[PDB]
């Protein structure tokens, strides 16, 4: 694995700058925690049929995750404060990884996969991953969705679970692990 940060890597900055511009759908140069939690909850409730119990769990997880990057309700976060807050989020997540503490990215996955998995067993199929990532907009083509199941160590079903995805997300969002490249296909650089 890799438990060292790489915040000076221009491709780490560019990866999250891509995400920031993807999240700033109204081209305001700034995004709020209200917008992020709305987008997240809108997906699982209105596209994926989450129950109120599932949605509340998922809401607290998304709220914590983006809140870990310094975003707050009623506050607009511009790009400089965004990437600065994302360094603090990656640092806190890397401390949790090292302490074998439940990370914010795992807690979001567990809450999300309970919705995305129709059997609610913490493992999603390729069609279910295409359903979520296209509703979220983070992936547009079915080709990029298939790259996820190539990069990830899929089980024998074969489905993707939170254990494997948390491992991939460690290297993709936090440490720039070369083996975690193309986790979202070509949709996210
Ligand atoms: O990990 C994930 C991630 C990271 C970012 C991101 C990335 C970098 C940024 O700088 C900003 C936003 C953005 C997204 C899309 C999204 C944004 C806001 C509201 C709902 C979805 C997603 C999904 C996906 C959910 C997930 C979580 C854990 C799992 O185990 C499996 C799936």
């Amino acid at each position: 694995g890799k438990l060292t940060s790489d915040f000076d890597n221009p491709r780490w900055i560019g990866r999250h700058k891509h995400m920031f511009n993807f999240l700033d759908v109204n081209h305001n140069g700034k995004i709020s925690l209200d917008e992020m939690v709305y987008k997240a909850s809108d997906i699982v409730i209105n596209n994926l049929g989450a129950t109120p119990e599932q949605a509340k769990r998922h809401k607290d997880a998304v709220e914590a995750f983006f809140g870990g990057a310094g975003m707050k309700y009623g506050v607009e976060t511009d790009w400089p404060a965004y990437i600065e807050g994302w360094k603090k989020l990656a640092t806190d997540e890397l401390e949790k990884y090292a302490k074998n503490e439940p990370t914010l990215i795992r807690i979001w996955g567990d809450a999300l996969f309970d919705i995305v998995d129709k059997d609610q067993n913490g493992a999603i199929t390729l069609d279910e991953w295409k359903a979520y990532t296209k509703a979220a907009g983070i992936i547009q083509s079915s080709e990029d969705c298939e790259e996820t199941f190539r990069v990830c160590d899929i089980d024998e079903s074969g489905q993707l679970d939170v254990d494997e995805m948390t491992r991939q997300h460690l290297g993709f969002w936090y440490t720039m692990d070369p083996a975690c490249e193309k986790l979202y296909g070509g949709a996210v650089p």
